[PDB]
Formats: C-alpha cells, sequence, structure tokens
C-alpha cells in the first residue's frame, strides 16, 4: 500500500492478536507481522496466514496486572529506571489492566535480576507479574526451527538481543 | 541463519546506525532492518545497500539530552505515564547523554500535546529536547514513496501508526 509493504502488531494474548489482525485485514492491509515473546502466540500468527514473526530469544516480557494502574505505573516506573540503566531496549503498552514490558538486549545475569526485581515490585505494590521468554539459546534456536517447519519465512530479531545470544553462544 | 533472517536496528544518528551496520556484517549477518523517525537515517541506510525499513507516519521521537541522568529519567517518567494513558506504544533506550521516546498509536491533537509536555518538562528538570518525525499523513506518503525510488523493498509501520494514519487519511 502508499504508507507501507508491512504493518507490525505486538501480540501479548492470542484472541486480542486474532481481533487485530481481523480488524486490520477488513482495513485492507496485505501483509501482517506478528512480535512475541510467546512462541503460541506467534505459532497461532501462522496458522492464521501470517509468515513474517518477530522473536524475542534472549530477552522477556514482563507483564504486571492490576486493577489500580497507579501501582502498575510505579512497578513498571522501576522496571525501566534499572533496565535503560542496563543498557536494554524496552517496549511498553497497556491492554486493559495488563502493562506490557518488552525488555532486549541485557545478558543472562541482568536478565535473571530484572526477572527477580519484577517479583519484589509486584509484592510491593499489590500486584502480579508474569514473564514470558527468558529461555536459554539452545530454546530459541528449537522454537525458531520450529516456526520454520511451520512455514514461517521472514523471521526477525532485534539487533541487540542477536548480539547478546551469538556472544552467549560463543 | 540459524536464530532469524533479519536483524532490526533502531537508528537515532547516522554514524551510530553505519558503525552498528558494519558490526553486525563483521558478525555475520546478511540482512539488516532500519527502524527511525528520521527520514534522513533511512536513506543513509539505503544508500549503505539495506532495503527493508520500518518508519513512524503518525507518531514522533523525543530524544531528552544532559549529563544527569536522573533528569533525563524524571522527564522521560512524565512523558511515559501519559503516552500508555493516552493508549500510544512506546520504544526507550539510552544512547550516551541522550533518552529516545518512540511514541506511536495516539491522534494528532494528542500528540500535539506530548510534544508540548516535553518542551515543559525539558525546562522543568533543566535538559534539552529534539522532536523527530511528527509530520502530517501527505509528508509521510511523500517520504515513503522517496524511499521506494531509492531503492526500498520491504517498509514496515506500525499497526497503531497505521490505523491513526488511515482514520486521518478519511
Ligand atoms: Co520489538
Ligand atoms: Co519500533
Ligand atoms: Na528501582
Ligand atoms: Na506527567
Amino acid at each position: 500500500g502508499a504508507m507501507g509493504d508491512i504493518l507490525i502488531v505486538w501480540a501479548k494474548d492470542v484472541d486480542e492478536m486474532l481481533k487485530q489482525v481481523e480488524i486490520l485485514r477488513r482495513l485492507g492491509a496485505k501483509q501482517i507481522a506478528v512480535e512475541s515473546s510467546d512462541w503460541r502466540i506467534l505459532q497461532e500468527a501462522l496458522k492464521k496466514g501470517g509468515d513474517i514473526l518477530i522473536v524475542n530469544g534472549g530477552g522477556m516480557t514482563i507483564t504486571f496486572r492490576g486493577d489500580d494502574l497507579e501501582a502498575l505505573l510505579k512497578a513498571a516506573i522501576e522496571m525501566i529506571k534499572q533496565a535503560l540503566k542496563f543498557g536494554a531496549t524496552i517496549e511498553l503498552s497497556l491492554d486493559g489492566n495488563d502493562l506490557n514490558i518488552n525488555i532486549t538486549g541485557v545478558p543472562e545475569q541482568v536478565r535473571k535480576e530484572l526477572a527477580k526485581e519484577a517479583e519484589r515490585l509486584a509484592k510491593e505494590f499489590g500486584i502480579t507479574v508474569t514473564r514470558t521468554g527468558g529461555g536459554d539459546v539452545d530454546e530459541m534456536l528449537k522454537q525458531v526451527e520450529i516456526l520454520r517447519r511451520l512455514g514461517a519465512k521472514q523471521i526477525a530479531v532485534h539487533s541487540d538481543d542477536w548480539r547478546i545470544l551469538q556472544e552467549a553462544l560463543k
């Protein structure tokens, strides 16, 4: 189309992803890329007829959940300050009662520390936290091969994530 | 490669972009996609031999600059709280004395309000701010055609950004 060739959907829930894809198709979108830390969401994107995926191999998505938005924001803000100081690239978005934080470009020991602070911050502010991805490099290599067997044509990875993973492979 | 087909570089400076691309090529990267609000950075990515670009049509990058990181973070945190409440998707990263905030999925009037808060917050915390992109939809359509004439093969756009732009076109 006139504005581009590919639309990028960041998918945090299978149902929300399928609804978003259908809305874009009705507006006349032809190619939709799906980004997720959740391997099951990317497999569902392929099943729906997509073939462009954005993976997160070395990083993770932290999801804070709670009815008080100001408490989600206080938890998220501490994660953001720490992650940026460690040199990570962050993607944030509000989705109902959920605040999603996609973190890339930090080594395994730093990812482990951030995942621990997420649990601590959730207890402090009286909210729940979910962590998606964070796998070792062998799990990533296995899940990418599975996406390819299921008919992925183009798999994209954040450069900072790819550089962390290459250093870890060596 | 084994981890994917395409590496994504978020480029905020032409020189930093060219250095990043060269580092990835030395590590054996074959296809590198460049993302920027800055049309000149995307044209430079094409000149260097790239052909996959991620554009920002309706949104903007806010860049806070200053020697005190705690002051950059206080300015950034207020932008993050406001932008998330308005339903925008945000991308953040520290780059030397710069804090970069890529904002998509808010209408023109809300983008205008956020750009004003950025100026105000910069004055409050004694730091400088730069705004990149924020163009009208006609400028986006013109700059996409220019990227295509300069040899772009695949242009990606965030779905939230594309939906804002489609509503604005109508
Ligand atoms: Co991403
Ligand atoms: Co982006
Ligand atoms: Na903290
Ligand atoms: Na504020």
